[PDB]
């Protein structure tokens, strides 16, 4: 078959929406979502899965009038790399790695309202510049240790696991840093491990995101995936940002 590709243009709102020290730089949710496609790619008859120690490892700059291909190539565990086509070469260079797996998805069931009831919601809801196609979270309700979103899912990029769930998780992170004294940015490194099924998660849904990991100026988070009937519909576990 043919491998699992994609392709962003300078000028799409994908890639317009994401501005940083600035250039348009491929958000970093692209690549979870690249391995998860080959994942299913791979093992149809597969209703779920796992992505394991997926980590970044160069960041993708688009300039002006550029198409950057990306392939996420499996390798014999399953290492999964995920690679972009460096327009000045025409050389393939990797943009991130990770492994893949079977797995099973067992649903938690979590009371939204009750996780809400102990938070503070936060109002005014408005480095990186955002385009309007990113911003998601209409509600957050936060504490010294966790934030609950809640967000709102919606050209050609088809993905069982939308990268804009996987961004939006990273938007609330920086309202949840938000509160503390960090002058100065942050960045995603990757993702220690996600879990997934392959029934796609659309309209509303909430993230409910806890700390659990702060050394070597890297902080880790939790990220469980609920829907509108209390039960989990993804996982995420050491969500890192630098």
């Amino acid at each position: 078959q043919p491998v699992i590709q994609d392709q962003f243009t300078y000028d799409e709102p994908y890639v317009q929406g994401h501005v940083f020290n600035n250039e348009r730089v491929l958000v970093g949710a692209t690549y979870g979502s690249l391995a998860i496609e080959a994942f299913f790619n791979l093992f149809p008859e597969e209703n779920s899965g796992r992505i394991s120690k997926l980590s970044y490892i160069s960041p993708i700059v688009i300039k002006q009038g550029e198409t950057i291909e990306l392939q996420a190539k499996p390798l014999q565990v399953i290492e999964l790399q995920i690679m972009y086509r460096e327009p000045s070469s025409g050389l393939w260079k990797p943009a991130a790695i990770g492994q893949c797996g079977i797995g099973s998805f067992e649903p938690k069931k979590v009371n939204i309202e009750n996780v809400k009831h102990s938070l503070t919601k936060l109002h005014h809801i408005d480095g990186p510049e955002w385009g309007e196609l990113f911003k998601t979270i209409t509600h957050l309700y936060r504490d010294h240790k966790s934030i609950l979103a809640k967000i709102r899912l919606p050209n050609g990029h088809h993905y069982t696991v939308s990268p804009l769930m996987t961004n939006s998780a990273y938007l609330a992170i920086l309202s949840f840093l938000e509160q503390f004294d960090m002058t100065g940015g942050f960045l995603p490194f990757g993702i220690n491990d996600i879990q997934f099924t392959k029934q796609t998660i659309k309209g509303d849904c909430w993230l409910l995101i806890t700390l659990v990991k702060n050394t070597g100026d890297m902080l880790l988070f939790d990220v469980d995936v609920i829907n509108e009937s209390s039960e989990t519909v993804l996982h995420y576990s050491g969500y890192s940002l630098k």
